[PDB]
């Protein structure tokens, strides 16, 4: 298992423009396009990402890569940034996926908002962690994916995503 099955696990693939959880437009695999309202706003957005008119479908290939880029931009964000280069740091490979996972969903502004959290993470303090991610707006609203990310972190293996 790797970042990128993981990560198409919890996002799914979708070759039309379709609405997020949170009603946003997003395409492929969970390439957010626009938090506007227009659909036509998306379609721009993503005949300027594509380089194509794409008139609101792409290919697999094109989805894919978008996909490489997200997890590009999400990984060398995480490495610029201040306060979650030293967590990331101090992770050993499967946890330092599971950080990768929510930046690439929320953002690395909002996973550096999880002040404890990371400073649990930092300190190895597992269970703890798991607890504190779960009181949170993003359990709440998609508290399957948030169950396997969190578990993920808390034992450190890939058994959580081995049954899907």
């Amino acid at each position: 298992m790797n970042i990128f099955e993981m990560l198409r696990i919890d996002e799914g693939l979708r070759l039309k423009i379709y609405k997020d959880t949170e009603g946003y437009y997003t395409i492929g695999i969970g390439h957010l396009l626009t938090k506007s309202p227009s659909l036509n706003a998306a379609k721009s957005e993503l005949d300027k990402a594509i380089g194509r008119n794409c008139n609101g479908v792409i290919t697999k290939d094109e989805a894919e890569k978008l996909f490489n880029q997200d997890v590009d931009a999400a990984v060398r964000g995480i490495l610029r940034n201040a306060k979650l280069k030293p967590v990331y740091d101090s992770l050993d490979a499967v946890r330092r996926c599971v950080l990768i996972n929510m930046v690439f969903q929320m953002g690395e502004t909002g996973v550096a908002g999880f002040t404890n959290s990371l400073r649990m993470l930092q300190q190895k303090r597992w269970d703890e962690a798991a607890v504190n991610l779960a009181k949170s707006r993003w359990y709440n609203q998609t508290p399957n994916r948030a169950k396997r990310v969190i578990t993920t972190f808390r034992t450190g293996t890939w058994d959580a995503y081995k049954n899907l």
